[PDB]
C-alpha cells in the first residue's frame, strides 16, 4: 500500500486503529514558494520564459506577477485542468502572458525558442537518469543564444557537506585520495499529528528521490551546458540554506 | 578526457610542470558459497573478469560459466586457465557476452555477480541484467549478489524532527536514505570517478523487478577487520 516508515510502524502499533497509514497523496486534509521565484529572477528578463512540469503554479504565478511571459508546460492533464482553472480566475493581462502546453519535458518540442528556460527541484526529481538525459537534449534545443536554463535543487545535510576525504600511504613495487561523492537519496518523510488522541489518527509517508545538486551540475556539464554558477540559498526566505540556484548555458 | 578533481588543481600548481586512471578473491568466494549450500549443477559468474573469483570457486569444485564482456579480459583469462591444472581446466566454460542481455539457452542453479560488475552497470542496464538473470534461473535456484557497502550507506540515517500548524499542529519527520554515490580516486606521487550503488538501493531494485531477497550478509573483503561489503540472496517466487 503506502510506504511503511520505521517511525510509523511504532506509532501505529502504539495507537492501535484508531491510526491509519497513508502516503502523502492520498487523502487528504495535506504550496507557498515566492522566495524560490525570486532566487530565479535575480538569476535572469529580455523576453519569453519557459516553466518546465510547472505543475499547478506554485512559481508561475510569482513569475507572472513579475511581468514575465511564460510557457507553462505540464504532463498531467488533471493538473493542467486545474492551472487552467487558477488562470481563468485571474486579471486578464495576468492571464495573457501565460500559455499552458501539455508536453513531457523528457522530451519535448514546441514551436518557439527561449531566452530563459526554468525548471524546479520538485521537477526534475521526477526523470531516472535517461529521461535527464531527454530534458538536458530536449532544453537545449529550446533555448535562443545566449539563453540561460536556471535550475532550483533541494540540499541534503549529506550534499551540503564536504565531502569526507581519507589519504593513505600505499608504496608500490604514493598518497592516494579517496572521496565518497554523494550522487542520490530517497528522501523519506513522515507526518502525523502533534497528539496521539486526535482520531482518526492518519500517518502520512511518502518517498521521492533526491539528487545531489554536485551530480545534476556533472550530468550538465557531460551533456554538454557549462554550468557557470551554483548558489545556496533557503527555500522559506530564511534558515539552514537548503536549495541551489544553478545555472547553465550552451558554450 | 580525464576528470579534474579539486585535489588534483590544487596540486597541479602546487607543483607547477614537474590523467586517468585507466586484489584476492578467496575471502570473497568463500562467502558466496556458505549462502549457496549443496552444490547440485553448475553456476554461473557474470562479468567474470579474468577469474579473480572464478578461479577461487573452482578451488571449490565448482563447475562454472564464466560470462565475460571484453576479447582483451577473455584472452587474459584463457591463458591463466591453460596454465591451471587440467581438471581446474575442463571445469571452466568461457562465454563472450554481455551481462545486460545475455541467451545462452541453459538454465543454472547458481547465478553470481560480484560488486564490481554489477556497479559497472547503469539503471537500465541492471534491469536488463535482473530480466537475464530470471530467463536463466531454474527454479529454486539463487541468485547472488556482492556489494561492497560504504560508510554512508551503513549508517543509520539521522532523522530531523520539526513542528509545524496548519491551525492543527503536525510532526514533520525528514530522512535521507542513500543509494548512489559516486568513488572519486586521486593517484598520488592519477584520476577516477565511479559508481558506488548502497547495497539497499539494490535490494530495492531486485524486489522492484520480481525477486525476494532472502538475505543480506555483512561480511569483510578482506576476510578480516570491518565488514565492508554485503552477500545478497535472491529468489525468483
Ligand atoms: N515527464 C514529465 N513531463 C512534464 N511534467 C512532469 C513529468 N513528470 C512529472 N511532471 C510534473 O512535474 C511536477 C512536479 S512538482 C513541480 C511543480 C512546480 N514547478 C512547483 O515548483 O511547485 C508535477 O506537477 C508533475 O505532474
Ligand atoms: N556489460 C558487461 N557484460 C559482461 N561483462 C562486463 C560488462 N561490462 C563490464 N564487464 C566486465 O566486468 C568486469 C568488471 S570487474 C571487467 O572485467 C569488465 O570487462
Amino acid at each position: 500500500g503506502p510506504v511503511r516508515t520505521p517511525h510509523a510502524d511504532v506509532l501505529l502499533a502504539s495507537v492501535g486503529e484508531r491510526g491509519v497509514l497513508c502516503d502523502f497523496y492520498d487523502e487528504g486534509a495535506a504550496a507557498d514558494g515566492t522566495s524560490e521565484a525570486r532566487e530565479f529572477a535575480t538569476r535572469t528578463v529580455s523576453g519569453p520564459v519557459l516553466e518546465l512540469a510547472a505543475g499547478m503554479g506554485r512559481l508561475t504565478f510569482p513569475f507572472l506577477d513579475l511581468g514575465w511571459e511564460v510557457t507553462a508546460l505540464e504532463l498531467s492533464t488533471s493538473v493542467l485542468a486545474a492551472f487552467r482553472k487558477r488562470l481563468a480566475e485571474a486579471p486578464a493581462d495576468v492571464r495573457d502572458r501565460c500559455t499552458l502546453v501539455q508536453g513531457d519535458m523528457s522530451a519535448f518540442a514546441l514551436d518557439k525558442r527561449f531566452g530563459t528556460v526554468v525548471i524546479s527541484s520538485g521537477s526534475i526529481n521526477e526523470l531516472d537518469e535517461a529521461d535527464r538525459r531527454g530534458l538536458y537534449a530536449s532544453v537545449r534545443e529550446h533555448l535562443e543564444p545566449g539563453g540561460k536554463f536556471l535550475l532550483s535543487l533541494a540540499m541534503s545535510e549529506a550534499a551540503e557537506s564536504e565531502p569526507l576525504e581519507r589519504k593513505q600511504e600505499l608504496p608500490g613495487r604514493y598518497v592516494l585520495h579517496v572521496r565518497h561523492l554523494p550522487a542520490e537519496e530517497i528522501q523519506e518523510i513522515t507526518i502525523h499529528p502533534a497528539d496521539e488522541t486526535t482520531d482518526p489518527f492518519v500517518v502520512c509517508t511518502h518517498r521521492r528521490r533526491l539528487l545531489a545538486p554536485d551530480q545534476v551540475v556533472r550530468e550538465l556539464v557531460r551533456s554538454g551546458f557549462d554550468v557557470i554558477a551554483q548558489t545556496p540559498f533557503a527555500s522559506g526566505g530564511a534558515g539552514r540554506k537548503d536549495m541551489v540556484l544553478v545555472e547553465a548555458v550552451m558554450p
